[PDB]
């Protein structure tokens, strides 16, 4: 039942993670860095509030927590970033804009993607509901192999979709519209991973991982 | 519009489908999957060419299209031909590669698995093959952002395949909410198609075809 569609949203609305304050007392690099850190505390609980999480088997939470944190962070940056075009709100003391981008190297090109893909959702009108679910759908994907428990991950991604074509379905479209507005939602998807790989590999480049692994052990 | 109309466009989509490509073998891993994707690439283009609209669109969309997805093209194709074989993927007529063979070049088999990973839950889903034809044109179209924010001319064209698509599976059989199902089960893997694509570019790029390509789309351009 706690994951019957309009129960299943207004958990997941519950399950919102907190405003993440960074408190400043390779700087804007610092700042990004510290606030991965304390995001990624806070959406481990968040993906144990997703109904029927926490029963999949440690194996499958720790695998699906350790492949989407960076996409479900900019799923969040996106989200917060939706009205504001030229900008990124990663945190409430943290505004940055596109051009303080070039100052590290590497970074502009990805700031551009996220204000690509923010700009495609504004234009779509994404409804803080459909988000919600989207946002659910993309830690529950975010790994193929605890899929190829995994009984329960398929019937879980199964339950959140329902959500989501639930979600689309009140909407009042037609029948075509709402087909095609499942898939341009979907799709984005693709951009959102695109997002995520950019700045993995980059991530990886410089000179949170680490503590995010403690942060799993510990889970 | 016709021409865009679910059963024209997905027998047209067939009609365009890629010859086989023999690669011809008189770092040899590397060199072959090399040699292989440039002569991919060039029927790709032709391949891109020939779905209806995609001409129609501006040139400097074309060319961004092209450039963005070649990759995960060339694994969609992979992973469908792979699609009945677990363990194996068979890039070309004469390059067949088991999971193993992958340890050779350092980097590669995490790709590999990610694509046999991908093909085993295209298997599982039973993917047919007009759907397939359908999700590959849907990669290319769907490929680069930018072009969409001759935009009205990629989303019309977007919607059309997606549309195919929806026919194909609605022709099914299955229930409503099946349909649904199975259009967002279909839809999630790109993101898996992206993912490994973004892999195969990395360990591309670190290595010592994107020059050739980006020659083939100069001449594509003139
Ligand atoms: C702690 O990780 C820091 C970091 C290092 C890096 O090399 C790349 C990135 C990094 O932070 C990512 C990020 C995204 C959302 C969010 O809420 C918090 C952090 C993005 C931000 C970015 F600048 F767009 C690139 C990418
Ligand atoms: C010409 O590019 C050669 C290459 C270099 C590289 O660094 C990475 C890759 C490469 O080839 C890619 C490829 C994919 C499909 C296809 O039909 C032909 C080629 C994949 C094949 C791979 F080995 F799985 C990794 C990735």
């Amino acid at each position: 039942d706690a994951l019957s569609p309009e129960q299943l949203v207004l958990t997941l609305l519950e399950a919102e993670p907190p405003h993440v304050l960074i408190s400043r007392p390779a700087s804007m690099m610092m700042s990004l860095t510290k606030l991965a850190d304390k995001e990624l505390v806070h959406m481990i609980s968040w993906a144990k509030k997703i109904p029927g999480f926490v029963e999949l088997s440690l194996f499958d939470q720790v695998r699906l927590l350790e492949s989407c944190w960076m996409e479900v962070l900019m799923m969040g940056l996106m989200w917060r970033s939706i009205d504001h075009p030229g900008k990124l709100i990663f945190a409430p003391d943290l505004v940055l804009d596109r051009d303080e981008g070039k100052c590290v190297e590497g970074i502009l090109e990805i700031f551009d993607m996220l204000l690509a893909t923010t700009s495609r959702f504004r234009e779509l009108k994404l409804q803080h509901k459909e988000y919600l679910c989207v946002k659910a759908m993309i830690l529950l994907n975010s790994s193929m192999y605890p899929l190829v428990s995994s009984r329960k991950l398929a019937h879980l991604l199964n339950a959140v979709t329902d959500a989501l074509v639930w979600v689309i379905a009140k909407s009042g479209i037609s029948s075509q519209q709402q087909s095609m507005r499942l898939a341009n939602l979907l799709m984005l998807l693709s951009h959102v991973r695109h997002a995520s790989n950019k700045g993995m590999e980059h991530l990886l480049n410089m000179k949170v991982y680490d503590l995010l692994l403690e942060m799993l052990n510990a889970h």
